[PDB]
């Protein structure tokens, strides 16, 4: 089986032909910008043309959400022109192969995922944490994507009831005290002004104010991770992103979720198959559907 | 199909045949309490035989976990000397037809999720919100159970890092701050004291003390469904239990769910198939997995 991937983010559009979950004849170009809804119809044309007839079936890894084969999002409006988009549809014009669509961050779940010993792990989380905070979540070795599309957004779950604000209105969730974005609100109001990675910096040399803002963060991941394992009886998490992978960090959830009664705690582990996450995982899932 | 169901409880076991959802030939007996392992072991055999012949398959549905067929619980005190006790073991030394297991609150779950449409709701969870929370969950009209047990355990999910530590050792759970037994922890201080049930009246002539109190308990009951909504796209929440039916209570986790962004919405209705809800949800779902291989 060899598989057409695509994997369109917010600002570049990768496609590759994935057979044996080898990658060849990768591509990528830049996501339309300029009349963005016109411009995709002719983008998606122009990439299915090129690989014509060297693919069996197609799996698209996309930014935001699909919902029955339309791309969205929480708000449609982070998404510009492409709100609402056609994709599944506008594929299908241009070929009878099968197509399966599912969002990025579940894509990279599925690139965790797929090596892992699936008689041992079948309940399995991938969390992003980066700008904001994704998951994608597996449950009997399958991934969680119907009805809508909305599964796995777990960084909207509730982390404090008196914590701050998060973007689209709800009151305290993981993302607005965890995310780099959250960390960034508060060190960029220091005097003088850090980024999160230097905010990182000062915590790994004991600084104990930055210490207190990554605490902040890891404390959240770890009661999330919590909530997935008694809530869902999950296995296994895998935490990527790039506050997520930053030295120290990931210790630092270990550390609270390990000290929480034992019946809270899994393995939990740093993600290793970041590498064309997108394009592997979405080839692998899609090809599993096909069973 | 004729289903022997049993509902194993803390005080007593129901038994009965279930036949295309009708019960028929009930009897109810006392939960083991002296010398409870030895003594279950004679209860099942002697149920067994009391329905020998009448059954094609076993459903049963127990207080506490089922892990692989045997009887636990996060802290095993709350089973006494039923604490890991082999219960389809037990029960198979008496008959060779199919025995599915599953929890209380996972049978009420289906009990209120066989009279679904099925086609338009999927995704659904049972909430009972009484003297602690529980709950079971149901995705793509499966009922969540692998591997041992657990799934469905919400009230353990984190309702404030800052409130109260749980029954089991968790801070902040939302049985901590939600269930009868977090109410009465506050209300049982007030100078009088009152029980829950009180409580509950109090907040229903606007008392501003009473009803901080039962605000506490549904605003955590909504933040708990807003993130079942957007971590795993559930469409249809149902509430049971006497805190959870209680006059006034549901509108008010409504009223909170409802000033949450719209994505975090779904149906939020009372439970309506309480009565013999473990019978008849344990049959309905041991039939259903029969029916899926
Ligand atoms: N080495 C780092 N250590 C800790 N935080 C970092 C590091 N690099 C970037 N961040 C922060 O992580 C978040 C995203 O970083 P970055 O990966 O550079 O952006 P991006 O990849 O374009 N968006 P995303 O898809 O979310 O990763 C921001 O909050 C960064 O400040
Ligand atoms: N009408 C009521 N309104 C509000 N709370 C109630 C009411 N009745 C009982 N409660 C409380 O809810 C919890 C359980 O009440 P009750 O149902 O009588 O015991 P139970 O049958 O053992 N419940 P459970 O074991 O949790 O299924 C306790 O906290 C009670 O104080
Ligand atoms: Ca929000
Ligand atoms: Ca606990």
């Amino acid at each position: 089986m060899r598989c057409l991937a695509l994997d369109i983010g917010g600002t570049k559009i990768a496609s590759a032909i994935v057979t044996d979950g080898k990658i060849e004849q990768r591509q990528q170009i830049a996501t339309p910008q300029a009349d963005a809804a016109n411009a995709m119809h002719d983008t998606l044309a122009n990439i299915l043309a090129l690989y014509a007839g060297q693919f069996d079936y197609v799996a698209v890894a996309s930014t935001g959400i699909i919902n029955h084969g339309v791309l969205t999002a929480l708000n449609p409006k982070n998404l510009g022109g492409l709100a609402e988009f056609p994709l599944k549809e506008s594929i299908a014009r241009h070929t009878d192969k099968p197509i399966g669509l599912l969002n990025d961050v579940q894509a990279a779940a599925c690139a965790e995922y797929k090596d892992e010993d699936k008689n041992a792990v079948q309940n399995f989380v991938f969390i992003t944490v980066s700008t904001g905070v994704g998951g994608g979540i597996i449950l009997e070795r399958r991934l969680l994507t119907e009805p809508n599309g909305v599964a796995g957004h777990i960084g909207h779950t509730l982390a404090d009831p008196n914590g701050p604000v998060c973007g689209c209105g709800r009151v305290g969730c993981v993302e607005a005290v965890a995310a780099g974005r959250a960390i960034e609100a508060v060190s960029s109001q220091w005097n003088p002004p850090c980024t999160p990675k230097q905010a990182f910096e000062l915590f790994r040399k004991n600084d104990e104010k930055a210490t207190a803002l990554i605490q902040r963060s890891a404390s959240a991941i770890a009661n999330l991770i919590a909530d997935l394992v008694i809530g869902l009886d999950v296995q296994k998490v895998v935490v990527g992103g790039s506050v997520g992978l930053a030295e120290g960090y990931l210790p630092l959830v270990k550390q609270y979720l390990n000290t929480m009664p034992h019946f809270y705690h899994c393995t939990v582990e740093q993600a290793r198959h970041g590498q064309d996450a997108g394009l592997l995982g979405a080839a692998w899932w899609v090809a599993d559907c096909l069973k």
